[PDB]
């Protein structure tokens, strides 16, 4: 009956796995490995200067750290201490810095570059200075945490989510799908202003496992392939978009692990099709839900007769102590083959929103198994395979999946709106072969503004993952580069400022007349400008 | 031959349009100016001009656009004996201001004021000039000598002095064009360049019709829609030009009976399909500035009579030109030599004695003493005593027939601001040879005219890196965008190339370097 029993708190667990497997690799970074003793006594004498600097229980504290052995010395702290983690992409421009710390309300910001940060409501602690204070004997006098005290907050389009300690608790459970144990090696290439980095660092360091970190900054395909064999990783995550990658480029490195679990975002069977014809190892599509804490769920792809086109790659069955149930109109469960949507519940849900009244449309209390249980309610279309395993085949609200990411349209509308060329914006989502990508229609009154001063723009408001990829005839743009010759240095952006010479502009209002009944002189050509507006007055 | 000499441009015009007065002289839009009115209008603006102290051996410019009135102050001009400054209208002013320096002018007419700089000459709207006509005419203009001076044209800038004669043999007939005043031109060169005189003095001094092309760049289908209303019969054009009515409308091209190629090479298959097309007669012409207009012609009769140069053929009357040997013989047939002008078109010089002295020579021919412009062009003769142009040398650069100066372009480009350095080069092109960011050209049009810009401003692995990234493009070449922060291209790219190559390529290493081109530098570095 597993309501005799609850899990113990983050700190408690680390505690106890130290104690259990000192002599174990828990961080691998370059040549440097840290054993569970040597982290245990770094991560207590951190505590007890964490708490000389005022931090208590309940505080918002912040981490901007570039991932190496620090930064996972600091959230282990911080939870050992009750604080509640904010954790920031290192990476990630100053100004969304300030948004993400004012929604959450932190007071405190540890990070290990103050030059990169903003000034705010917030003191601002130095990385290195804390680490430096440590004195190697020092520990106790912590608080005694509860599993459904708060942990940490993430973001979502911003809303801010709370996740309990609980949520990150349960991973160190282990999962039977996987068969985990502290014989693993995991490596780390999430982002930890992310719940996918979760899955990554309590699913080692909550088991006795080694968790082998990535360099900073953006992933490197061949690094990491490198890196992998290295370190002999054997549970790797991967996002749709990164494992594309692998399957396109170097499949061989898919299988040095014994599992590969892809999640986020649907994939398209045909990838998953190549890795498992690939090799032995187990390749695995997920569920994650930052509102879940971490991973939800897995299905094992055991062979591409289970893969079609017809239908998407099932998210499979529940974690431990997690549960999902689909339900009809009714709040029925679905039949096999019965169209609803997914509901979540158990350890992983998240305590909630920092707006109590999304916290309720979201958020719902249900009497299940005969219990009142909160479910989180996830705005996805599903229903359950012949098996029992639960199958997404759409979407339904205004949030939407690119690379993942999961963002808010209306936002990067807005941010892009504020530039005083643009009057408005629209952004539209778009098909493309391989992701779908993210087009942003825009109107401007000024022609001297390039599609780079948009991305600048947004670079220093928003994280480089939220741009837009694609910022907003034919047969001008042929015939131009015909006389040209260079087809592809001339696109259809741009003026006609490498022109060539006079002779070339001749030909051009000449051949267009020709091919269109219509006057065009060279003054017209060049009181056009561009191909745009030569495209424009030929319909008018 | 020496018992008589040409008459001087005004008195050639006096005859013509004595001879000519009901023929239409002049065609600007759908206005048509006689002989008989252009006349009475010369000689209203001659009076006006010498009332306003212009005398014979004045250095007059002209700055007006294509226009009635501009041919009306040319003739005006040369009545009263002053010598023409013809200024390009589209010129920036500072360039304008060098003109007239090295020019040495006193006076500038121009139909835009606002557009010309001060300096040592008087400035003079042609328009108030126009008004000031009264009925009064001069009883008393000067005599002119055919050996007087008419014009000045430039070189790179050194000033050429045109005499009378040198246009004034234009009013001979042609007898390989059968000109006549029965005959239509078609005017479209800039006034600034002896190609000009082609189409203005035949015409005018044939008893011709000289329809006016509107100021402004040549729009091709105006210009054909021009030549087929008032049915040109002589068409004048540029290499550049004849290639683009060829490869546009070469029906246009036989409207005409003659039309005449000239100022550069041309590639013997435009002439081919130009002949195939219809009934005119397409020729290959030398047009030199020291000559001061066309110097000789060769009808290309069919296609056969072309293999992969044209020759430029037999002088113009009163032309004699000669391709001489390093001794100073002329060259037998296929004996590669320097081809000589001389008779009445050569010029009287350039502004200093010391370069005309180098290219202006005496020399011994038949008999007789006779003076030279020595082209620096490498000629030999064709079978038939046809002249074909081989090659050029020297300090005259070949681009699209201007005749350029890279040294001077060199130097006003290390004026601007952003110096650094430049060298400048040409480079064979399918088109022109061409001379080879935008600041640049916007700097270099206020200092020359915008034909002067240069086009162009400035090993498997550059391709092999542009397939590459088509993996991702295919759904441009080196330097399009550049580093163009979609994360999963950047690292595909990367990864395909390490794996490509053998060589650790990081998505740092790509944005470090830029762009294919230098992605492809530093992979034959690190190798």
């Amino acid at each position: 009956s597993a309501y005799v029993y609850q899990l113990k708190a983050v700190p408690d667990i680390f505690d106890e796995i130290s104690q259990r497997f000192p002599d174990r690799v828990a961080l691998i970074f370059d040549q440097r490995k840290i054993t569970y003793r040597e982290l245990a006594e770094q991560c207590s004498a951190l505590a007890a200067v964490l708490q000389n600097n005022c931090l208590i229980k309940g505080d918002i504290v912040a981490i901007k750290i570039e991932r190496s052995p620090e930064l996972y010395i600091f959230m282990l702290a911080l939870m050992k201490i009750g604080a509640v983690m904010v954790p920031v992409n290192s990476n990630s421009p100053e100004r969304y810095i300030g948004e993400v710390l004012s929604a959450a309300g932190a007071r405190y910001l540890i990070s290990d570059d103050v030059t990169s940060v903003p000034g705010g409501a917030w003191h601002v602690l130095s990385s290195r200075t804390l680490i430096q204070n440590c004195t190697q004997q020092r520990s106790g006098n912590y608080p005694v945490l509860s599993a459904d005290d708060p942990a940490l907050i993430l973001m979502t389009s911003p809303k801010s989510v709370l996740i309990a300690h609980r949520g990150i608790a349960r991973l160190g459970l282990p999962v039977p799908a996987l068969g985990n144990s502290e014989r693993d090696c995991y490596l780390q290439i999430a982002d930890i202003s992310f719940a996918a980095s979760a899955n990554e660092i309590w699913m080692a360091l909550l088991t006795g496992a080694c968790l082998t970190i990535a360099p900073p900054g953006l992933p490197d395909l061949m690094a990491l392939a490198r890196q992998i064999e290295s370190d002999n990783v054997t549970m790797l995550f991967l996002s749709g978009g990164l494992f594309r990658l692998f399957v396109e480029v170097s499949v061989e490195t898919l299988h040095i692990p014994d599992c590969v679990v892809v999640s986020g975002d649907f994939v398209n069977p045909r990838l998953f099709s190549v890795a498992v014809q690939a090799g032995k190892a187990k390749i695995f599509n997920g569920l994650g839900c930052t509102e879940n804490s971490a991973i939800s769920s897995l299905y094992h792809i055991q062979s591409a007769a289970a893969l079609s086109s017809e239908s998407p790659v099932p998210v499979g069955t529940p974690l431990p102590l997690v549960e999902m149930v689909v339900f009809n109109e009714r709040l029925q469960p679905c039949t096999c083959g019965e169209y609803g949507e997914l509901f979540i519940a158990g350890a992983g849900v998240a305590l909630g929103y920092s707006d109590p009244q999304l916290t309720a449309e979201r958020f719902i209390t249900i009497p299940y198994q005969g219990t009142d249980m909160l479910f989180y309610r996830t705005d996805d279309r599903a229903t359950y395979d012949q098996d029992r395993n639960i199958v997404l085949v759409g979407r339904g609200n205004h949030i939407c999946k690119i690379r993942g990411f999961r963002i808010n349209i209306a936002g990067i509308e807005h941010l892009l709106r504020l530039h005083h060329a643009v009057e408005d914006v629209l952004i539209v989502v778009e098909e493309t072969p391989d992701e779908p990508r993210l087009h942003a229609c825009y109107v401007t009154q000024d022609d001297g503004l390039s599609v780079a001063d948009l991305k600048n723009h947004l670079a220093m408001h928003a994280p480089a993952w939220m741009i837009p990829e694609k910022f907003s005839e034919q047969q001008l743009l042929s015939i131009w580069q015909a006389i040209i010759h260079s087809e592809a240095i001339n696109p259809q952006e741009n003026l006609l400022d490498q022109g060539g010479n006079s002779l070339h502009f001749i030909k051009l209002a000449s051949m267009v007349s020709k091919t269109f009944n219509l006057a065009v002189s060279p003054a017209d050509i060049f009181t056009a400008g561009t191909i745009a507006a030569l495209a424009q007055t030929i319909r008018q």
